[PDB]
RNA sequence: GGGCUUGUAGCUCAGGUGGUUAGAGCGCACCGCGAAAGCGGUGAGGUCGGUGGUUCAAGUCCACUCAGGCCUACCA
RNA sequence: GGGCUUGUAGCUCAGGUGGUUAGAGCGCACCGCGAAAGCGGUGAGGUCGGUGGUUCAAGUCCACUCAGGCCUACCA
């Protein structure tokens, strides 16, 4: 099932700065995050617990859904979500393969 | 503008290996790349040649758009496209954090 | 930007393996025949688009060039 | 899973930060008045949801518990 670019288009791939992560009370698999995209900070829920620590992600550059409508997950409002690979063993984050400044829009 | 998850479920975001890279004949800009995802392999045309010799592109994993209806340039039918992030200075493409095996769905 | 193809008599065309081999039909001029459409006979008509090569020998092979038709590229 | 709140007479409720202070309106019973809708008078009605505590003093504060209502979590 095919897709124009127009369809593409309509998502903001963005490249967020973590600034803090922490483990979310209750929970096994999630963590909650605060990211600057340059002008501005995000919160976001990310159900990786169970493969990244916390202090391993913070300074990270990471590839996000910057336009996705909030939800609130476990109480807290995410505002976005972080895009992750898996293969069925391994889970991974997203990132630039070379340093560019937080807000970079991916195209 | 917000867009909500069947928005973005729509778009199918993959890790790929690439196996080969060249020049354009007679394009300023362009490299034609096969990829793998795994079972299978795509061909594809990335405006990138500016920021990337063939030879640091081969062997690499990176993150494409895999459902595109394919579209011909400089005669080459590309059928998909890699995914770069640029902040007006440096362009980068896009690459899983740990390695995964290619064909992984990004979600 | 990159290709394919065509260019020979006034017009439409023939001329495979370089030599056999530059001709046909229509048209034109003249002489006959026919009621007419037409037919017979005798002729005239050629920068083989142009230039340079190859070869004992080029319309024919190679390269450059001019003109008409057509296909394709122009930046995930 | 995490919270907030209510529980007092047959019903709906008062008792605001421990003592003043467990009462009201409706309803019920009896006695009168009125043409009637109604009114006056006299009464009955209480495990203050249950248990254990604190204090000179608990409906009131603490802890446990039972029942009703409502808010919220349940995996980017």
């Amino acid at each position: 099932a095919l897709i124009g670019i127009e369809d593409f288009l309509k998502v903001d791939l963005r490249v967020a700065k973590v600034l803090s992560a922490e483990r979310v009370e209750g929970s096994e698999k999630l963590l909650k995050l605060t990211l600057s995209l340059g002008d501005e900070e995000r919160t976001v829920v990310a159900g990786i617990a169970k493969y990244y620590t916390p202090e391993e992600l913070v300074g990270k550059k990471i590839v996000i859904v910057a336009n996705l409508k909030p939800r609130k997950i476990f109480g807290i409002e995410s505002q976005g979500m972080i895009l992750a690979a898996s293969d069925g063993e391994n889970l991974s984050v997203i990132v630039p393969d070379r340093d560019v400044k937080e807000g970079a829009k991916l195209s």
